[PDB]
C-alpha cells in the first residue's frame, strides 16, 4: 500500500509544504485566511504542495482518504457575508482561474462555473446564475460550482466548524460530515468516480473567493490527512 | 433539530451514562475491557444508557451521525487471538442472546448467526461457518455476522485503532474509516436503511466475544458521538 | 472525569433524553409548555432523562455544573398570573408529589412545601404559607418552597428571560444570574450542599404549576447543561 | 437601577470603545492577540474604554455582573507555551506596571506580583515565585498573582476556551466556569469585596504576557457584559 498523511495544527507562510495562491495569507494566530478583505473579487487558495497519487495507471485502483479540518468564517461590517469556503481536489498544476471574478465561483470555476475539480463547498451566499439553493448550504462538486447534490446548513459568524470527510474507493462514495455551532451535524454523500474525474496525480487544499460587496472572513485552522492507495 | 452527542475519554463502573453486559469490566486505567479471559464463551458489551430516536414514525425522517472510536485488542498466551470487535446498533432491549456461544456471534447473534442488529466488525478469526473471508477483516452487517460486505484488514497485537464513521440519512449510506498502527487507512461503505432494520428507538454500543480455545484482550478506549434528527 | 452535557434549541415530543410528567406539552414551535390551562392545580415536569451523578459516596468528590435556559411566562384571561416556574434537582426517582395541589408548591413539594430537592424558582405569586416576600422573586430553594434566600425579581408577561446557573463544588456555591427583558441583570446566590441534600444519583428538569385561579403560559425555551464530576 | 451592557464578536483597534496597551494587536480576522511573539517579556491588555461604575460611596450599593468571554492559546517554536491570560478589574487609570518583566506578572503585577487589581488568570506555566500549582490552572487574583485560590485546569493549543463569570453582589462571590476542549467543565468561585478592593469606577478587561524563552499566542475572541447597580 502507498499512504499519504499529514497534520497541521498551525500554518505557516514560510513553510514550503504547501502553496499559496492569490491573497491568501497566514495570520501570526497560525490561521490561513484565505481572502483579502481589502480587494475586490479576491480570492485566495492553498494546496498541500506533495500531489497525491489517487489511482495508479498500472492496476486501475484508486485510493480511499480520511481527512478533517476546521474553519472559520466571520461577517464585516458592510459586506454580504460571501462567498464560502471549498476544500477541493484537482490536477497538481491547478492555478486560480485566469481572469477570476471570485465570487460565487468560488476561485475554482470560470465565470460559467465549470472547472476542473472535484470538492466540496460551503457556500454563503445564493447565486441563481449557478442554481444555488436558497439559503446556506453543503455541496459536492464535480467540475462545476452547479453542485451534483446540496444539503441546507446555516454558517454562524465567528463559529469554528469541523469536518470530517471520507472516501470509499469501492463504493465510490464521498461522504461528508459538519459539526454546527448548535452541536448539530450536517451530512451529505454523494457517489464520485474520481478515477474518471481527476488525473492519476492531484493536489488538495481549499479556495475562497469574495466579490465586489460580498466579503467575508475565510480562515483554515487546521487540517489533517491520510490516503491509502493499494498497490497489489 | 433533534441532536445526542456525547464524549468519552475514559470510562468508569459508576457512569449511569454507561450500560454493561457480561464479563465487561472497566480498568484503572479507565479502559473497558469486554471480555473475561478466564471465561468460556465470554460475552461483554457496553451502551450508552440512552436510548436514541435515529428515525421518525411521524416524519419518516432518519437521523444523521458521526462517531469516533478507538479500540485496541491484545493476544495472551496462549489462546487464539480471537474473537473481535463489533460496533453495533440495537432495539433499545437489545441484551447478550441467550445461550450465547460467544467467539464468531460477536456477542450479537445467535449459533446460526442471526439476530437484530446493525453494525460494524472487527472480525480477527475466519469463521467458515458464517461465510468470513480467510484474513482479519472490517465488515458491515446487518441483522447477521454472515457480512453483506467485507473489507480485508489486519489486527495488530497491542496496537491502538481509531475508527471514524459516517452515517448519511438521505443516501442511507453507512461509511468507516479505520485508521492502522502504521498510519494506513481501510475503509468500507455500504448503503444500509436503518429505518427499515431496526426501531425508532435503539441503542449504540460495542461487543466483543471468546470461546474455549479463542480468547484475547479486547479493549475499548474512548468514545465521541453526535446524531441529529431534522423534526422542526 | 465524568461529563453529563446537552443542549437544547428546541424540544420534542418522543425524544427518548426527556421525562415529560403531569401536564407537560411540546408546542408547534419546540417550546415546551408545561402547565395545562384548562386543568385545576396543573403542574408539569420535564427533566432530563439521563440521572447525573454528582457526587461519589467512593471519593467523596462532587461535581461542578454550568448551566443556561430561557423561559416566558405569559399572562392569559382570566386567571391570576400564577404560579410560576422552578429549576430543580431532584433524586431519580422524582415525581410529581402524589395527591399535588400544585400552586405555590410549583410542582415539587407537599402541602406544606417541603419536599426533597433543590431548586431556583422563579416566583410570581406571593404565597404567604410559604413566607413568600410581597413582590415577585427568585429564590433559592432547599428541600422547602420557603426559599432559604430570594432577591425581588418581576416577571413581565410574554418576556423571553435567560438564566446562567453556576454550580462550584468546591465552595459549594450555587450562583444564578437573571437577564430581564430590559438588558438588567438579577443575581442570587447561596452556598447549598448537594452532597448533604440530595443522593448521589439524581436528575434536573424543570416544573410549572397552577391552582384553581392561578394559572398562566409557562414556556421553557431552551437549556444546555455541562456538570462534570471528578473521578481521579 | 444602573445598568452597563456591551458584546464583541469581533475586535478593532479603529474602535474607541476600546483601550489597547503595550504590543496588543488586532489581527485581520478580528481577533485580539495580547502578545507579541517577537519581543522578549512582552505585555499586551485591553480594557473597555468606558469605565465601569461597580459601586457607589452615596448608598454602598455594589452592582451585581454577569459576562462571558472566549479565548485561545496556541504553542510555538521554540517556546514554552506561557505565560498566560489574565480577565481583570482594575482603577481607571491602570497601566502596564512600569519596567514590567512579563512572564508570571501577567502584566497587572510587579515583580514581587502585587498590583491593584482584581481578575481570573489562566495561567499555563509553574512560577514558584508566585506559589503556583504544579500545574495549568484558573485562579481568582485579589492584588497579587499569588492566588487567592487556583483549581487544576488543561490549556490545550489551539483549542477555543468559553468562560462565564457571575458576581454576586449581596455574598460578594465571585464564580467562574471554564469549557475545556474534551467537554467538561472546570469552576472556582471565591468571595471578593469588590466595594473593599477597588475604587467606585473600575476597568474591565484582558492581560497576557511573555518572558524571553516563555512565549504563546493569546488571544481574545469575543466578549459580552452586563453588570447592574441598584441606585436606590
Ligand atoms: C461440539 C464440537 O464439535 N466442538 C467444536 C470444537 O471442536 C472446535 O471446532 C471449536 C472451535 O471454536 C472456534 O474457536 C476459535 C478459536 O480457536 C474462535 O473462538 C471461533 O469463533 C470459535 O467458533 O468449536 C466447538 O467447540
Ligand atoms: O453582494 C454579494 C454577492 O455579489 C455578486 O456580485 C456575486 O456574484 C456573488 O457571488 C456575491 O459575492
Ligand atoms: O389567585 C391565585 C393563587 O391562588 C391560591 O389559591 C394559590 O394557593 C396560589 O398559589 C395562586 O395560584
Ligand atoms: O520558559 C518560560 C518561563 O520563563 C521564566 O524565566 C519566567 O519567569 C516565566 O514567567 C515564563 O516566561
Ligand atoms: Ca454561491
Ligand atoms: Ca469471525
Ligand atoms: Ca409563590
Ligand atoms: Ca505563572
Ligand atoms: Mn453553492
Ligand atoms: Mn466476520
Ligand atoms: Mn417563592
Ligand atoms: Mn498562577
Amino acid at each position: 500500500a502507498e499512504t499519504v498523511s499529514f497534520n497541521f495544527n498551525s500554518f505557516s507562510e514560510g513553510n514550503p509544504a504547501i502553496n499559496f495562491q492569490g491573497d491568501v495569507t497566514v495570520l501570526s494566530n497560525g490561521n490561513i485566511q484565505l481572502t483579502n478583505l481589502n480587494k475586490v473579487n479576491s480570492v485566495g487558495r492553498v494546496l498541500y504542495a506533495m500531489p497525491v497519487r489517487i489511482w495508479s495507471s498500472a492496476t486501475g485502483n484508486v485510493a480511499s482518504f480520511l481527512t478533517s479540518f476546521s474553519f472559520e468564517m466571520k461577517d464585516i461590517k458592510d459586506y454580504d457575508p460571501a462567498d464560502g469556503i471549498i476544500f477541493f481536489i484537482a490536477p497538481e498544476d491547478t492555478q486560480i482561474p485566469a481572469g477570476s471574478i471570485g465570487g460565487g465561483t468560488l476561485g475554482v470555476s470560470d465565470t460559467k462555473g465549470a472547472g476542473h475539480f472535484v470538492g466540496v463547498e460551503f457556500d454563503t451566499y445564493s447565486n441563481s446564475e449557478y442554481n444555488d439553493p436558497p439559503t446556506d448550504h453543503v455541496g459536492i462538486d464535480v467540475n462545476s460550482v452547479d453542485s451534483v447534490k446540496t444539503v441546507p446548513w446555516n454558517s454562524v459568524s465567528g463559529a469554528v466548524v469541523k469536518v470530517t470527510v471520507i472516501y470509499d474507493s469501492s463504493t465510490k462514495t464521498l461522504s461528508v460530515a459538519v459539526t454546527n455551532d448548535n452541536g448539530d451535524i450536517t451530512t451529505i454523500a454523494q457517489v464520485v468516480d474520481l478515477k474518471a474525474k481527476l488525473p492519476e496525480r492531484v493536489k488538495f487544499g481549499f479556495s475562497a473567493s469574495g466579490s465586489l460587496g460580498g466579503r467575508q472572513i475565510h480562515l483554515i485552522r487546521s487540517w489533517s490527512f491520510t490516503s491509502t492507495l493499494i498497490t497489489t
